[PDB]
């Protein structure tokens, strides 16, 4: 990693931007390695600057009664910001007096012009000085100011993750992931070089005070029917912004609700798969990209009025300001021309810098504002202690969540290393007591008393990316700690078997790792932190009798045999060995004692043109009229080759210089070719993101495993508002100069034919420069797009573990995580920005040298008359200023053509791609294995099913039980033969072989929607049939008690259910869809036992043949089965009795809970 080049530049190479020769020299040779990346300047670092803001806002909320954050960021910019304003002003200023240099030159070319002839030598070299100096004088002055915008985002991007960490949990609810990416990603470019437009504020009104005094010098009176029909344009393009902004803030909401609706649903791709739901998924997000696409189309037609306003106004202020003055006397060809001159400067400051500069305030301002708001929302309440009696207690505590409370007198104390166990039924209040005693959940009533150190884990395991040991130790590595803990959460046996290991790198959300693995790793990461209090949530949820046993009885009672520690349990066997008992049911408290008093009872653009056939048409249509145009000004000009306009033969020359001034007005493009053309150009955009979703949801499983969450919610959400926003308007621009500079070469070329030839060595020039510069430009955009990606993925994931954050103390590692994907996104977009700015410069400079050349060129060879060499090539430069502005719109249009060609490789990914009377199945040499150069996790699997049995799986967990299960529906890479009946696997088709089956995931889905929708998503089924079966599975109580029955919606994955009441949810999806063979994996994961005659009932009743395979854990829901499969080292044996499965194993038979070993062996 070297040092940045730009801290010991000199001062010539700086103004120059020499600097960046090294990297522009090996980019076109060869493709730029991960050493060339230059560092960041110190200046401009994450850590510098987020303190800089933050010592100003922590003055404003403390010394004013009104704070603003506008303030603090003026307090850090302003006189940067202002210096280099004075500098862009005079570089404006040397734009409007060149016409006064160059209009007397072009007039020695006429011999009777005998007064600009004496001293013509005097204003050739006066000219080219005026140009040096505006070259030297705006790019350095451009550039500071992006540098200055660039560092206000990265102050301001990290005070608000800071604030995340902080926020209150009530007001986390009101806050979406969608909400936050939408407020970054729409800031990450457009703020930057926002900067550089927000001067011409005050300097357009300048710029219009002294061009009218010069135009008034020639015309007396008239000049002023030229401002008047500016000031209305200037009225009109400032209703039109108005106009575009409400159809802004309208399309906000629905581009956040599209954004959580994709991430949600790309997270559990594997249950979308399994339950058939693609085509479903498909139609929600096409009705919410509908709605949005018509406000984009509507702000689009107002936005191209505001952008043609300049073609459409060259010749009305023109035609209008000397008509009056040529009808009272008149004037002669010189002072039409000079005229012409001066209005295409004030043209450009009234109908584009300052509407476009007023607009940046308003973005910018609106911003700030936003950001603002949040900076001031509820935080967190620590409540932490120094010390306590060692005891913990509550009194009289009620606390609600928003007409229930949620606990009522709920009070206990737990002296020191006793053991608390908290029991009750489904949605009784265990969790949320938990909560309390943590902070989370602020009590409306009571009070809370213990030491501030305290340990947590959740019900919901959250693995936070990198190694299974840095998920453990934390931030401080002790080995004896860590090889004992190791050992007594049972974690050696399943390590022993990985690639390498405990140093295999997990994904973010843990998705390589087991049902039960990941519950152990959390369980680990709590013991091995040192605390006062520790709190369980029914860690023993996915683990086996053997393993759960081992467990209890070595990890929680022997390691910490004398610190205090609450757990949930709903097993009598973990009751007998807790000091108290503690029994919840609805809220009130149903017992307080012990258990002794208890027992009483290119081919880029090529693809997007053809990708709609409408495109097409337009753009002949585009090309026919511009034909007869230029058609039409050849016949009217070759007819021209006291009166109203005075012209003498030797003063015909003028004509072709008055036609280029005006062509462009005679070749802008009317509302009947600019509407079509921008309707069209958004259908595209609505056609390649209707693939691009498609595409995702067909993809192999294998691929989806390899993206992260920022990946995708990158290309979704930044690449989709490109090909919406910005794209459409930058082609029309590109397109419109483009034919200006064709229409008014071919005009001239043919009445003149040397102004061709004189106008070639500018133009392969500037054709040369451009192909060497986007061989390294187009690699730098690259890099720069998939830079965001890092910090997208920290963001995610972020607000998953949140409370798991605050708990264990991490905030500070967090933090510094964040500004290193800050910093690596600076460093490629810091060199992007650099390298262009020395491509524009250098297309000035050339530019310049040709001017010089072409200026001594003509007064020297003007003689004693006439001079034709003069006339013809300084005809041909006037014609190269446009080319360089089109040449510029070139570059914009290919840095955004990025983004399509990102969007073309999601659409290029590869393709995965009454018959069951009985249910019978047949497997053969089945073997199993997820990447193909893996192991194979199953191999040589043989068995057979009779119609209408239920059959056990059984095994350690991490044995193998979900893999078979997914080899079923062919989610993973398979090597063997299933049989269904007769018909083959090869032959069917992989969407008729999955309808077939009903599957219980393990990983339970469910999405922002209402309660309808998500048992639901095909809208085939009544009301009627819906809660028939809800009162089957009991979930009718749940949903009366939200305000709407059947219509609340379950936003955040439905918090608002508890644990419990998700699995009811997906057992009532399978009774819907009923189907004959099942796939139940182990439906009743946490569900007491009173609630598990639910599941036993259902089973047969609604599932009254079929053929179902169970996956439990429990040995009481082995007692409906008729046969037995048992995965040992990915070895499956087959038995006809549980009595006979049990006989075999020793230690197993001993792990049987004593109430259910009477009802097994009678
Ligand atoms: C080497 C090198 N390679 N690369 C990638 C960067 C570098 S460089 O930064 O060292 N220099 C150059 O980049 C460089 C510096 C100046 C110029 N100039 C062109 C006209 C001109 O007159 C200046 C003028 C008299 C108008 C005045 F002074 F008045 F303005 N100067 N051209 C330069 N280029 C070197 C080639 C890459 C292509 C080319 C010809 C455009
Ligand atoms: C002196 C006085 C006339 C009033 O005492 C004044 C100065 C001033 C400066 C800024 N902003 C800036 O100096 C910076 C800036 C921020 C945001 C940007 C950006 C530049 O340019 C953008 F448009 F891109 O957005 C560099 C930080 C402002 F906002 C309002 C200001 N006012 C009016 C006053 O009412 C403000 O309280
Ligand atoms: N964020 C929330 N907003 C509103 N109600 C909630 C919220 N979280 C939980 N509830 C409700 O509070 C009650 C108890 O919550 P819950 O976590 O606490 O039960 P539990 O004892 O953990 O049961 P389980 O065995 O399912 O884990 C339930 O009725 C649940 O729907
Ligand atoms: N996507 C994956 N890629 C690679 N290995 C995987 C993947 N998913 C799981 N494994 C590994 O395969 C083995 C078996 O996975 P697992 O689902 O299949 O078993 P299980 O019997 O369902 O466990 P549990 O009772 O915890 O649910 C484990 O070692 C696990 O880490
Ligand atoms: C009838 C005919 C010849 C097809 C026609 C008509 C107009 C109107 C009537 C809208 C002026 C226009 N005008 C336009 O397209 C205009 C486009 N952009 C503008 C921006 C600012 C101010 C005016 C215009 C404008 O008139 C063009 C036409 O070709
Ligand atoms: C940037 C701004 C403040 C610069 C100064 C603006 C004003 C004061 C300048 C700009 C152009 C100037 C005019 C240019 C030409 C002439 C013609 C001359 O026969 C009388 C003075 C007169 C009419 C000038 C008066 C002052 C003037 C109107
Ligand atoms: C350099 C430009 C400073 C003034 C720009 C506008 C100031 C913000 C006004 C806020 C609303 C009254
Ligand atoms: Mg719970
Ligand atoms: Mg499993």
């Amino acid at each position: 990693m070297q040092r940045s080049p730009l801290e010991k530049a000199s001062v010539v190479s700086k103004l120059f931007f020499s600097w960046t020769r090294p990297i522009l020299r090996k980019g076109y040779r060869q493709r730029l390695e991960l050493s060339d990346i230059y560092q960041i300047p110190s200046v401009d670092s994450a850590d510098n600057l987020s303190e800089k803001l933050e010592r100003e806002w922590d003055r404003e909320l403390a010394s004013k009664k009104n704070p603003k954050l506008i303030n603090a960021l003026r307090r850090c910019f302003f006189w940067r910001f202002m210096f280099y304003g004075i500098f862009l002003y005079l570089g404006e200023v040397t734009k409007a007096v060149q016409p006064l240099l160059l209009g007397r030159i072009i007039a020695s070319y006429d011999p009777d012009n005998k007064e600009e002839r004496s001293i013509a030598i005097y204003l050739g070299i006066g000219l080219c000085l005026l140009f040096i100096v505006r070259t030297l004088l705006l790019h350095p002055a451009i550039f500071g100011l992006h540098h200055i915008g660039m560092q206000m985002r990265i102050a301001m991007f990290s005070l608000i993750y800071k604030k995340t960490l902080k926020l209150s949990s009530r007001v986390l609810d009101k806050i979406s992931i969608g909400q936050l990416v939408s407020l970054l990603s729409n800031n990450l470019n457009k703020f930057d070089e926002g900067l550089a437009l927000a001067h011409f504020v005050w300097i357009a009104p300048l710029q219009v005070a002294l061009l009218m005094g010069l135009i008034w010098e020639l015309l007396q009176a008239s000049a002023f029917c030229g401002l008047g029909f500016l000031i209305v344009l200037a009225l009109f393009q400032a209703g039109l912004g108005r106009m575009m902004m409400k159809y802004r803030d309208q399309r906000a909401g629905k581009i956040s609700e599209r954004l959580v609706i994709t991430s949600e649903m790309i997270e559990n791709i594997q249950s979308v798969k399994a339950y058939c739901w693609e085509e479903a998924m498909e139609k929600m997000i096409e009705n919410l990209r509908q709605t949005e696409l018509k406000l984009t189309r509507k702000a689009a037609y107002v936005r191209y009025f505001n952008s043609s306003a300049f073609f459409f106004s060259g010749f009305f202020v023109v035609f209008l300001s000397v008509l009056p003055y040529a009808l009272i006397k008149g004037i002669i060809l010189r002072k039409i021309f000079t005229t012409i001159s001066f209005c295409i400067v004030l043209r450009m400051a009234v109908t584009r810098q300052f509407p476009w500069a007023v607009q940046t305030w308003y973005d910018s301002l609106g911003a700030i504002n936003k950001i603002q708001d949040f900076l001031q929302k509820q935080e967190y309440k620590t409540l932490e202690y120094n010390l306590t009696t060692t005891e913990v207690v509550m009194e009289n505590v009620t606390a609600f969540w928003e007409g229930t409370p949620v606990l009522k007198d709920i009070n206990f104390k737990i002296e020191r290393g006793q053991l608390l166990a908290v029991a009750g039924s489904t949605g009784a209040g265990k969790t949320s007591l938990l909560m309390v005693i943590m902070g989370e959940l602020e009590p409306s009533e009571g009070k809370i008393k213990h030491s501030g150190r305290i340990s947590f884990c959740s019900q919901f395991s959250w693995i936070m990316p990198g190694t299974i040991k840095e998920n453990i130790i934390g931030v401080s590595y002790d080995e004896y700690r860590y090889r004992s803990v190791i050992k007594a959460c049972q974690l050696e046996e399943d390590i022993s078997k990985f690639a390498e290991k405990d140093n295999i790198v997990l994904g973010e959300g843990g998705i390589t790792l087991s049902g039960g693995q990941r519950a152990r790793i959390s369980l680990a990461r709590a013991v091995y932190k040192d605390a006062d209090l520790y709190l369980l949530d029914s860690p023993f949820g996915y683990l086996d009798v053997l393993t759960e046993k081992e467990i209890f009885e070595s990890c929680v009672c022997k390691l910490m045999a004398n610190k205090t520690r609450i757990l949930v349990t709903s097993k009598m066997e973990h009751l007998k060995k807790a000091d108290k008992i503690l029994i919840l049911h609805e809220g009130s408290s149903y017992f307080y004692g012990t258990f002794s008093e208890l027992q009483n009872l290119w081919n880029t653009y090529l693809r997007y043109i053809t990708v709609h056939k409408s495109l097409i048409f337009v753009l002949i249509w585009c090309l026919v009229i511009f034909l007869a145009e230029v058609a039409a000004s050849l016949v009217v000009l070759w007819l021209l080759g006291s009166y109203a306009v005075i012209i003498t033969s030797t003063s015909s020359y003028y004509v072709f210089y008055i036609y280029v001034g005006v062509a462009d007005t005679l070749l802008a493009m009317g509302f009947f070719r600019g509407l079509p053309l921008v309707h069209t150009l958004i259908t595209v955009s609505k056609i390649l993101h209707h693939k691009m979703l498609h595409s995702v949801l067909q993809a192999p499983m294998s691929t989806l495993n390899t993206l992260k969450a920022g990946g995708i919610l990158n290309r979704f959400s930044k690449d989709i508002a490109i090909l919406d926003d910005l794209l459409p308007l930058t082609i029309f621009d590109f397109i419109q100069l483009l034919l200006i500079v064709i229409g008014a070469i071919a005009v001239v070329a043919v009445l003149q034919p040397y102004i061709f030839v004189a106008t070639v060595p500018v133009i392969v020039a500037f054709i040369m420069l451009r192909a060497y510069f986007l061989q390294t430009s187009q690699q730098l955009k690259q890099l720069e797009s998939e830079g965001r990606s890092p910090i997208f993925t920290h963001l995610v994931t972020s607000l998953k573990g949140l409370w798991t954050l605050r708990a264990f103390g991490r905030q500070p590692y967090f933090e510094t995580l964040f500004h290193k994907a800050l910093n690596l996104h600076t460093a490629n977009w810091f060199l992007y920005l650099s390298t262009l700015r020395w491509f524009q410069m250098r297309i000035e400079m050339i530019f310049v040298i040709f001017f010089i050349a072409v200026t001594f060129i003509s007064i020297l060879t003007t003689g004693e008359g006439e001079g034709r060499v003069g006339i013809i090539l300084t005809l041909a430069m006037n014609i190269m200023s446009t080319l360089q502005w089109a040449v510029n719109s070139s570059i914009d249009v290919d840095s955004l053509m990025r983004s399509v060609s990102r969007v073309f490789k999601f659409i290029d990914m590869p393709t995965e791609g009454i018959w069951p009377s009985g249910g019978q199945m047949t497997v053969k040499d089945l073997t199993a294995k997820y990447t193909e150069g893996g192991n194979a996790i199953l191999e040589n699997i043989s068995f057979s099913i009779s119609p209408g049995q239920r059959v056990g799986l059984l095994g350690r967990t991490g044995s193998g039980k979900s893999t078979l299960l997914s080899a079923f529906l062919r989610l993973l890479n398979t090597e063997g033969e299933i049989q269904i009946d007769g018909v083959s696997w090869d032959s069917i088709t992989l969407q008729q072989w999955r309808k077939a089956f009903g599957v219980i995931p393990q990983k339970v889905f469910i999405f922002s929607g209402t309660f309808r929708k998500n048992l639901d998503p095909y809208e085939q089924w009544s009301d009627q049939e819906i809660w028939k079966v809800a009162d089957e599975v009991g979930l009718r109580s749940v949903i009366e008690q939200f305000p709407g029955k059947l219509d609340f919606v379950l936003v955040d994955g439905g918090c608002v259910l508890s644990h419990g009441h998700k699995q009811l949810m997906c057992l009532a999806r399978s009774v819907l869809s009923k189907a004959k063979i099942l796939l139940l994996d182990q439906p009743s994961a946490h569900l007491d036992p009173v609630t598990y005659q639910i599941i036993r009932r259902t089973l047969k009743q609604a599932f009254a043949d079929c053929t179902v395979i169970l996956c439990e854990h429990r040995i009481e829901a082995m007692l409906e089965c008729q046969q037995f499969l048992v995965i040992e080292e990915n070895k499956v044996r087959q038995y006809d009795s549980i009595q006979k499965l049990l006989n075999e194993r020793s230690l197993f038979r001993q792990a049987i809970s004593p109430s259910d070993r009477v009802k097994l062996f009678p």
